[PDB]
C-alpha cells in the first residue's frame, strides 16, 4: 500500500558513514537497511581486558544510518542463531511502540521488518530494549547507535545560511562495566549469560570500569587516527545511549554544535565543550584552521586520559602563525 | 497594605496538578497555599524496603504549586508536633532570604507565613534547608517539589504561537540513600535521627541506592500509570532538587521542551532526551500520535530499570500504520 | 614582524579580576601576561587536611585573563627549578597546538612564551596537560584557570541591549581526591609524585573527596564573602575543568546565563540553576534585589554542604517587602 521508490544501503562500520547526499532533490523513499546482531567476546584494552559484547552488525557502536525528513526507514534486524539471547531495536527517531522495540523482539533464529517514518530531524540513538533488567545490560554491552535523519535542503545555521560538511564521522562512545576478582584483576567470562550477575552488581553502582570511543581504548589513535585538512568542515556526531559525556576537540572549537542532536533548533556557535545527555546524540562541525594532533576527548580528563575516551584527528596543511606562534621556545629562566 | 484579591488553592497529590487556568484574564492576586510537614517511614520498593521519608504534605514530591507570573504566593508552612526535627522551605522561584528559608524556619509545633511575589516565569524546585548538613539530608529524605509559574497569555512557542497543554502531570524524581548491613540487606531505622549518621556516609559517596519517581519504585505504573489519548498535548514537569537527570519518552519525543524550565526563553524542539540540572525543575510537552504504552524514564537506563526510574503511559487511540509498522513478524531466518 | 601596541596585565588573585574594560574603542593589542607555575601542599578544609596542589600563580583557581575578541594574547609560562615536574599549558580559547599544549612544555627551571589570537569569544578553561596520564592529574591537583574574550562592543542581550555588569567574580570549582588510610584519615604526602600513585587510583573511581571554590572548603565566606549592593549587576564566570557542576544563587537567580559560556550565542532568562560541563567556562549576571546573605553552590546539595562547594555574598540595601514578606513570624499552631 506505501508505493514509493526503494533504495538499500550498505552500512559502514564507524567511524566512518555510508554515503548520502545533504541537501537532496529527491522525494521520500523507503531506504533498507540491514542489521545483523553478534554477540561476540573482544579485547577492550593494551593490557588485553576481554569484554562480552553484544552488538549491531559487529561493531561499537552500530553503524550510522542517515536518512532524510519524510522517508521511510526499513530494516530487517537479524538475530542469528549462533547468539544466545533475544534482541530488539528501539529508535529515538520513530514513533509508537516503545521506538520500534514492542515489533521487534526476535529470538535466536529468527528475524523482523519494522518500518519508520523518519518525522523528526537530527542524530538519534537507537539500541536494543528487550525488556526489564536486560535493557541496561544489552545496551552497556555494546547495543547501541545513532541515526541521522537530515533536512532535505541539508543543514543550516539558523540565519538563513547553509552548513555544508566536507566529510562526517560518527563517534560512539560506550560505558562498559567490567567486574574485577579479588586480587583486582578484571574478569573474564565463557558468555553474555555468566557475565551477567557479577556485571550487573557493578552496574549497579555507576561506576564504568572503561569508557571508550569506536569499542576499545586508542580504536581512533594511530592508523585508525580520524582525518582532515586545514579548510575542511568536518561533523563529528557523538552518540552516548546510557551515561552523560562532555565531548571536546584540544586544539579547536565546536564552530556549529547541537548538543541536544536536533535539527529544527539552530546550533551554537563557538564551544568549547559541548554535552551529550546519555540517551542522545548530539553533533559538532568545526572547520580546520590549523594542521597538526588533535586529540578529541570527553572532557571528564580521567576518562578521557585513563578509562579510554580518547581519538585523534591527524591534520594536513599550513602552520597559521597568526592564529598561534611560539615567540620564544623553551629556554633557561633568566 | 497588599490590597489584592485573595484565593484559596486546594492542592493535590503528585502526580496530578491542582486546577488552574493557562492563559487568564485574572489579574494579580494573593494565592493561599498550605504545606503541612510530614516526617515518616516508608516502604520504597517491591522488595519492602523502609525509607525515612521527611514530606511537604505527606508526599515525594511535595505538591506542585501553580500561579501566574505577578502573583503573590502566600504559604502557611506547619511543622506539627508530632515530627522531629526543624524544618523550613526555599522557594527557587522567590527574591530574598536564600529563597523564604531564613524566614520560615519552624519547631514542631510551630507555623510560619511567608508570601513572594512570582516575578519569574517557569517551574521551579522548592526545598527545605534547615542549614549546613541538614540541608542536602533534608532534601534527600524528599522534602522537596514544585512551583509553576505561567504567563499571564500561557505558553508559547517563541515564534508566535500559543501552546496550549490538555493536561499536565508532575514528576518528581528522588535519589535516595539506603545504608546496606555487612551481609548487603538494607537497613530500617526506627526514626531519621538514628538514620542520619549512617545515611551521611553514604550521601557523602554520591551514589544513591534507588532512583524514583512519585517516591517508590513502579509509583507510576500498573492502576496509577500516567494516561493520554492520541491528539492529546501532555506537559511534563520533571524535578530533581539535588541529582542531574535526563529524561525521555520511549516511544515519543519532547515536541516542546524548556530543559532548564523557564518559559522567559522559547522552547526548544523535537528533543529525544533532555537534561534537568540538579536543583532544578523542566518541562517538556508532547502531542501523543499513536496508542499504546510508553515508558517515561531518566536514560541513564541503570538508574531506570535497576534503582527504580520508570514510569508508564497508557495511551488510548488508533495506530498509525504511516508512522510505523511491523512490515514482517518475526519469522525464521531464510 | 606583528607591528600591534602591547599592554602589560598585572594578574590578581580569584575571585576577584584584573581591571579591564567591556565596551573599548582600542583597537587589537598584543596583551601579556605572566604565569609562574608553584607546586606547594596546602590545607583545603577546616579540619586541616592537606593536599599536594600544583598551582598557575600560585592560587587555585589561576587567575582570570580579560582580552578582547581580536587581541593576541602573548603568556610567559615559567616553570621554577624549585618545582618537581614537567608543566605546560592548554588554551580552550585558542586554535592549534593542543590549545598551546604542544608548544609549552617547561621543565624545572625553564620557561616559555606562546601568543594565540582571541578570535573566539566567551569565558574558557585553560589548564596544564603535560601527556598522557599526567593531564588529569596535573587538572585535578588545581593547574587549571579561565580567560575570558569580551566582544569589542561589551556583552548584549541577544535582543540588542547591552548587558553591563558593575563588577565580576570568578569561581573556580575544583574536585579533588585525597585517598584515606585504613581507618579512614585522609592522607598526607611529602611530594606531589608521592602522592600520585594513591591519588591515581582514586581518581579512576570518579568519586571526589572534596569540592572546593577557590581552593578550600570556605574559602569565600566570612572575611572573603563576595559582595554587592542591591542595584548592582554582578557577573559570576564559574569554571570546572574536569567535572560537571551546576550552579546556583541561592535567593536569587541567574538574570543572564550563558552556560555554556560563549558570547556569540544569545544569554537565556530567568535561571533557577545552571550547567557548567566539566571541561568548560560559563557566565551568570545577576542584579540584586535584595540585602542579605547569599549562598553561591553546585546544587547537588552533598557537594555543596558536605564536600565543600559554598560561597557566601553579602549584599547591602533596604529590603523589599513587595518582593518576599514574612507575614506571620513563627508561631505556636492554633
Ligand atoms: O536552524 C534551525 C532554526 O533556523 C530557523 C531560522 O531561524 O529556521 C530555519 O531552519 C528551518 C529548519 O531547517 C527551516 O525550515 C526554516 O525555513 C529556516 O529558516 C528556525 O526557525 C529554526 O529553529
Ligand atoms: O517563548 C519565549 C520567547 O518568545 C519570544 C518571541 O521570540 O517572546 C515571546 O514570549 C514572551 C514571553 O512570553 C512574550 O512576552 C513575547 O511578547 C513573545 O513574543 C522571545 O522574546 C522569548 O525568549
Ligand atoms: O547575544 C548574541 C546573539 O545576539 C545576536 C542578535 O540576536 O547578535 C548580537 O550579538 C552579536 C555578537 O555580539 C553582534 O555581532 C550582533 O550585531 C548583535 O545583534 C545574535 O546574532 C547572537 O547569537
Ligand atoms: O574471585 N572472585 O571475585
Ligand atoms: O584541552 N583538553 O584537555
Ligand atoms: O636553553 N636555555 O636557555
Ligand atoms: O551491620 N551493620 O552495618
Ligand atoms: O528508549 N529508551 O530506553
Ligand atoms: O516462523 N517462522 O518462519
Ligand atoms: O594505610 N594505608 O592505606
Ligand atoms: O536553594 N538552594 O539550596
Ligand atoms: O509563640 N507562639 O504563638
Ligand atoms: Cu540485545
Ligand atoms: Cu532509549
Ligand atoms: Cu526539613
Ligand atoms: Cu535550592
Ligand atoms: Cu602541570
Ligand atoms: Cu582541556
Amino acid at each position: 500500500d506505501l508505493k514509493l521508490p526503494r533504495q538499500k544501503v550498505e552500512l559502514v562500520a564507524p567511524p566512518f558513514v555510508h554515503a548520502h547526499e545533504q541537501a537532496t532533490k529527491q522525494g521520500p523513499k523507503i531506504v533498507e537497511f540491514k542489521l545483523t546482531i553478534e554477540e561476540k567476546k573482544v579485547v577492550i584494552d593494551e593490557k588485553g581486558t576481554t569484554f562480552q559484547a553484544m552488538t549491531f552488525n559487529g561493531s561499537m557502536p552500530g553503524p550510522l544510518m542517515v536518512v532524510h525528513e519524510g522517508d521511510y526507514v526499513e530494516t530487517t534486524l537479524v538475530n542469528p542463531a549462533t547468539n544466545t539471547m533475544p534482541h530488539n531495536i528501539d529508535f529515538h527517531s520513530a514513533t509508537g511502540a516503545l521506538g520500534g522495540g514492542a515489533l521487534t523482539l526476535i529470538n535466536p533464529g529468527e528475524q523482523v521488518v519494522l518500518r519508520w517514518k523518519a518525522t523528526k530531524t537530527g542524530v538519534f540513538v537507537y539500541h536494543c530494549a528487550p525488556g526489564g533488567p536486560m535493557i541496561p545490560w544489552h545496551v552497556v554491552s555494546g547495543m547501541n547507535g545513532a541515526v541521522m535523519v537530515l533536512p532535505r535542503d541539508g543543514l543550516n545555521d539558523g540565519k538563513g545560511h547553509a552548513l555544508k560538511y566536507d566529510k562526517v564521522y560518527y563517534v560512539g562512545e560506550q560505558d562498559m562495566y567490567v567486574p574485577r576478582d579479588e586480587k583486582g584483576n578484571f574478569k573474564s567470562y565463557d558468555s553474555p549469560g555468566e557475565a551477567f550477575t557479577d556485571t550487573e552488581e557493578m552496574m549497579k553502582k555507576l561506576i564504568p570500569s572503561h569508557v571508550v570511543f569506536n569499542g576499545k581504548v586508542g580504536a581512533l589513535t594511530g592508523k585508525n587516527a580520524l582525518t582532515a585538512n586545514v579548510g575542511e568542515n568536518v561533523l563529528i556526531v557523538h552518540s552516548q545511549a546510557n551515561r552523560d559525556s562532555r565531548p571536546h576537540l584540544i586544539g579547536g572549537h565546536g564552530d556549529y554544535v547541537w548538543e541536544t542532536g536536533k535539527f529544527g533548533n539552530a546550533p551554537e556557535v563557538g564551544l568549547e565543550t559541548w554535552f551529550i545527555r546519555g540517551g542522545s546524540a548530539g553533533a559538532a562541525m568545526y572547520k580546520f584552521m590549523q594542521p597538526g594532533i588533535y586529540a578529541y576527548v570527553t572532557h571528564n580528563l580521567i576518562e578521557a586520559a585513563d578509562l579510554c575516551a580518547t581519538a585523534h584527528f591527524k591534520v594536513e596543511g599550513k602552520w597559521n602563525d597568526d592564529l598561534m606562534t611560539q615567540v620564544k621556545a623553551p629556554a633557561e629562566i633568566p
